[PDB]
């Protein structure tokens, strides 16, 4: 679902105008959806239609974000508190049910603690809590977010280069697709080793092939040798000769040095060909995954090809790859599911353009940089850590009905953390949404929407 059909509404807030969705019946307790960084009310576009048939749904765009006004603010968390506090009063919301995500959940939890009699329920997912150590932060994103949290490299990355929109955001949905594509690329690379010229690749295409290259360059020295290619080719069951290995390398060895460096690998992976020969490569990769040739990639078959390509996947990681690929839910992966995994990103271009639209001007990207610099990680910043600790204490002692959504591996909320909270929060039901990183609304909106609407029917609301 890529559209945003909701009539735009605006309300005057501290001398600015804030945009919000307002759908559903007018009467009854309103359900307030709060988005986080770097999204907008667009993040709820596929959740709200499950709830709007029977409830008023209000989804603001944070100040400086979405379609809301963009004043010259520092956009600290306490800036957002001011505007969200005033937004709630401006709409005259006496009682609410909160549905909150990432920085929207800090907003909602902090507001609920201070107005506990005005909150009849809280549904939350991938929410802000104190991250005790950088060890609890996904390894693959540790370096980048540490770099985000500086005024020189972080601002150049986020503000000057729009990396948080163009890179972080499409990488914050889920993870299995990176592994499918890395191994599909390596399988197509094997084939290409065994039309006319090559494309010049974008910087985004080049990095996608960087992971695939690492599978062959076992020792990481930047070149693929006779012995490295033979190791790979060995595990796959296509066992060939040192003469075969050299001739294969020689066809791609532009500089004649006997090894394949990353630029030569790129030129092979950028070869031009008709679309139908591109399709034949993907059909051939599917047949490699589909060992018994019955038309479905089983979990056991996936384990074999992943090992034969040099991965060492836990059972949880295998299950994750299947479940992300399994559109029709039969526990296996047919050719159509394979194709989508290999050739599509988590967010369509139409979906990226909606997320991009508020931030086309670099001078408008301040909240994109300030937000990761506010994240409570390893005790910094200490005021944010203190504030979040206070509402987590409130949350542990409060009888408010709570609904927790979580995925694997998560980002803010690891599965083990979700387990802890599911047991220690009072009157809390927890729902496993399946695979996901931070944007769980882009992983399983139907379950989240369905479950929120069933949960609402049990509350003391009208
Ligand atoms: C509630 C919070 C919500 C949480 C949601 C997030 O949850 C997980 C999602 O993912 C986490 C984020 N990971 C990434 O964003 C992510 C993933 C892969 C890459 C990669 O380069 O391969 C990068 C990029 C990085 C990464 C690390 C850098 N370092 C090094 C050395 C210097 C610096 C300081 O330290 C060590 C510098 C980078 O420079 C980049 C410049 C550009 N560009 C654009 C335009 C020009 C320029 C060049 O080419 C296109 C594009 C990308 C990157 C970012
Ligand atoms: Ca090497
Ligand atoms: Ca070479
Ligand atoms: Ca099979
Ligand atoms: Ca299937
Ligand atoms: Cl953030």
């Amino acid at each position: 679902g890529t559209g945003f059909p909701f009539d735009p509404h605006y309300v005057e807030v501290l001398g600015e105008r804030m945009h919000y969705v307002d759908v559903g019946p007018r009467d009854g307790t309103p359900v307030l959806f709060l988005h986080g960084n770097p999204t907008s009310s667009y993040v709820w576009r596929n959740i709200i239609p499950h709830v709007a048939p029977t409830h008023r749904c209000i989804a603001p765009d944070l100040i400086g974000m979405g379609k809301s006004d963009k004043p010259d603010l520092g956009y600290f968390f306490d800036d957002h508190v001011r505007f969200m506090d005033a937004f709630i009063e401006a709409l005259g919301l006496e009682e609410v049910v909160l549905v909150i995500h990432d920085w929207g959940s800090a907003l909602g939890f902090h507001w609920a603690k201070r107005n506990p009699e005005r909150v009849k329920g809280i549904a939350f997912m991938e929410f802000i809590r104190p991250i005790p150590t950088w060890d609890e932060w996904p390894e693959f994103a540790r370096e980048t977010f540490q770099a985000f949290r500086t005024t020189d490299v972080g601002r150049k990355l986020i503000i000057d280069q729009n990396v948080f929109i163009e890179w972080t955001l499409p990488m914050a949905v889920a993870r299995a697709r990176r592994k499918w594509q890395k191994t599909g690329h390596a399988v197509r690379a094997i084939g290409r080793l065994s039309s006319g010229g090559s494309d010049q690749l974008t910087e985004e295409q080049i990095a996608e092939f960087k992971e695939a290259f690492s599978l062959f360059d076992k020792d990481g020295d930047g070149t693929i040798t006779t012995k490295e290619l033979g190791t790979v080719m060995r595990s796959l069951g296509q066992n060939p000769t040192e003469a075969e290995l050299q001739d294969m390398i020689n066809e791609v060895d532009a500089d004649g040095n006997g090894t394949i460096d990353f630029p030569e690998f790129l030129t092979m992976m950028a070869r031009k060909m008709k679309d139908t020969d591109s399709e034949e490569e993907i059909r051939e990769a599917f047949r490699v995954f589909d060992k018994d040739g019955n038309g479905y990639i089983s979990a056991a078959e996936l384990r074999h090809v992943m090992t034969n390509l040099g991965e060492k996947l836990t059972d949880e990681e295998v299950d994750e790859m299947i479940r992300e690929a399994d559109i029709d839910g039969d526990g296996q992966v047919n050719y159509e599911e394979f194709v989508q995994m290999m050739t599509a990103k988590y967010l369509t271009e139409v979906e990226m353009d909606h997320y991009r639209e508020p931030f086309l001007n670099p001078v408008d990207r301040e909240p994109l940089w300030r937000f990761p610099n506010e994240l409570p990680i390893a005790g910094e910043p200490a005021n944010i850590v203190a504030l979040v600790e206070e509402y987590m204490d409130w949350l542990h002692q409060s009888p408010v009905p709570k609904l927790l959504f979580w995925g694997t591996p998560g980002v803010l909320i690891p599965p083990a953390e979700a387990a802890r909270l599911a047991k220690s929060l009072p009157n809390c039901k927890a729902v496993d949404i399946g695979p996901g990183l931070n944007l769980l609304q882009e992983d399983n909106p139907d379950l989240i929407g369905s479950e929120i609407a069933r949960w609402l029917s049990t509350l003391e609301i009208s």
